């Protein structure tokens, strides 16, 4: 199973005080993560010619840029589960951490489609987790999840191995017009939410509530 915590060595960068500063250097930052991540770089081109598709039918928020559109499209691609490990696992050996430019630019489009919303979400899985009771959770990693439970449980997600999360955020963002897959009813959470309210119920039910942000541990690291 795997450990439900603070998660206190994850990348959690919310780049308070430096966005001006990474909007000018993420565009080099991301051909540096690009030259050491074939996946990543693959996977970017791909979700580029998609935005290309989806950015004509709706406005977007001020200062939303095509780095933004094109990092929300790509993590509901296949390039979200090598992401979210090197984020989960960054602290480990931040030397090899080549989402330097894709983690900022996907940390700032969900800040620039945020607003004061809150959600009823689930979150199913195949992996079991257990709460090491540390008094509060955070994810550390992004975390897609789904208005609709039923969503949630169907075994796409999940299985009797692993967890269903009943989620209370306040940071999440409905992403539903940049899914691959539009019927998923997906909000997106930014890692660094805090949870002050956990339940765990039987062997694979666990509460999350009590949503608070809350600094996090890094912040404008590579600004």
């Amino acid at each position: 199973p795997l450990m439900l915590d603070t998660a206190p060595n994850a990348f959690d960068d919310q780049y308070e005080g430096c966005v001006n500063k990474m909007e000018e250097k993420a565009p080099l930052l991301l051909q540096e993560d690009f030259n050491m991540n074939a996946k990543l770089k693959v996977a970017w081109e791909e979700a580029k010619k998609r935005w290309n598709n989806i950015k004509p039918s709706r406005s977007y928020p001020k200062g939303f840029n095509d780095f933004h559109g094109t990092a929300l499209v790509a993590y509901t691609g296949s390039i979200a589960v090598d992401f979210n490990r090197a984020v989960r696992e960054f602290k480990e050996n931040p030397g090899q951490f080549h989402y330097k430019a894709f983690h900022y630019y996907l940390t700032r489009a969900l800040q620039l489609l945020s607003n004061g919303d809150c959600h009823s979400v689930y979150r199913g899985t195949k992996t079991r987790f257990h709460y090491t009771g540390a008094g509060s959770v955070r994810f550390g990693q992004f975390t897609s999840s789904s208005l609709s439970k039923k969503v949630a449980q169907s075994q796409e997600f999940f299985s009797d191995h692993g967890t269903l999360f009943i989620i209370k955020t306040c940071l999440g963002v409905y992403i539903k017009e940049f899914s691959f897959r539009p019927d998923q009813e997906e909000v997106l959470i930014p890692g660094y939410e805090v949870y002050q309210k956990v339940r765990t119920q039987g062997y694979n039910e666990i509460f999350l509530d009590s949503p608070k942000r809350k600094k996090s541990n890094y912040n404008c690291l590579y600004s």
